[PDB]
């Protein structure tokens, strides 16, 4: 229950940060940060500046107030993600954002001017609604994999990157699939640089896999890797449902030995 659109909210942090930084080009560090992490840098870097008011020069009291109505904003989305929002955060915390190697000057917001639309794109997570996410990863199997056949309407797929390489700077964090109820296609496009759906086409890709995200009424395909083998039991699927409120998965029975 966001009492307010994620597009205004993010509309009213950009100009803000704009009318402090006045156009340095921003360095990064090589570690990535979840979103909390994210928030808390610039949270702590607000506060930090008012602090440096130093001498109550009008012009500085404006730079003052122009920092705690973006402090507020910043705090209340962070304050909006901790809560309720554990069925989603806990995916939430898969993004990567990233941070600031130095966070002292004004000149400095160009970082969090650049990471804006990534962090747009995650504030629409529990607002852009319409299914439902399943708060859990599908069922690991000890020697076996998965893979859906049929993405549905509204499942994603994180911009994660190869080893050394960063999803590109100010781009978004994943992609989405558009059912509506014509068509059926993607939207988004991930971008790496260096230091009833269909599956989307790679880009200099993650060397590792995929970090999905499947709404409601989803299934994955198991099976086991090469030099393992099967004996079925029960069920080589599951599926994510939503049994009173909570979503899970329907626990699916198959094993590989070597």
């Amino acid at each position: 229950n966001f009492h307010l659109r994620p597009r205004d909210l993010i509309s009213n942090i950009n100009v803000i940060v704009l009318e402090l930084k006045g156009t340095f080009m921003c360095e990064y560090a090589d570690e990535t940060a979840t979103i909390v992490e994210f928030l808390n840098r610039w949270i702590t870097f607000s506060q930090s500046i008012i602090s440096t008011l130093t001498g109550g020069s009008s012009s500085t009291k404006k730079t003052q107030l122009q920092l705690e109505h973006l402090l507020l904003d910043l705090q209340m989305i962070l304050n909006g993600i901790n809560n309720y929002k554990n069925p989603k955060l806990t995916r939430m915390l898969t993004f990567k954002f990233y941070m600031p190697k130095k966070a002292t000057e004004l000149k400095h917001l160009q970082c969090l001017e650049e990471e804006l639309k990534p962090l747009e794109e995650v504030l629409n997570l529990a607002q852009g609604s319409g299914s439902e996410l399943c708060d859990d990863d599908p069922p690991e199997i000890p020697h076996a994999t998965f893979k859906a056949m049929a993405y549905k309407e509204g499942t994603m797929l994180n911009c994660e990157c190869k080893r050394g390489f960063r999803r590109i700077k100010s781009g978004s964090l994943y992609m989405l699939c558009t059912g509506n109820s014509s068509h059926s296609s993607w939207d988004n496009q991930c971008q790496c640089t260096s230091s009833h759906c269909r599956e989307p086409p790679p880009w200099e890709n993650e060397a590792t896999e995929r970090i999905y995200h499947f709404v409601v009424g989803q299934m994955v395909y198991y099976q086991c890797v090469q030099g393992y083998r099967a004996l079925h039991r029960g069920p080589a699927e599951s599926v994510c449902k939503m049994t009173h409120g909570k979503t899970r998965w329907t626990q699916p029975q198959l094993i590989c030995t070597g």
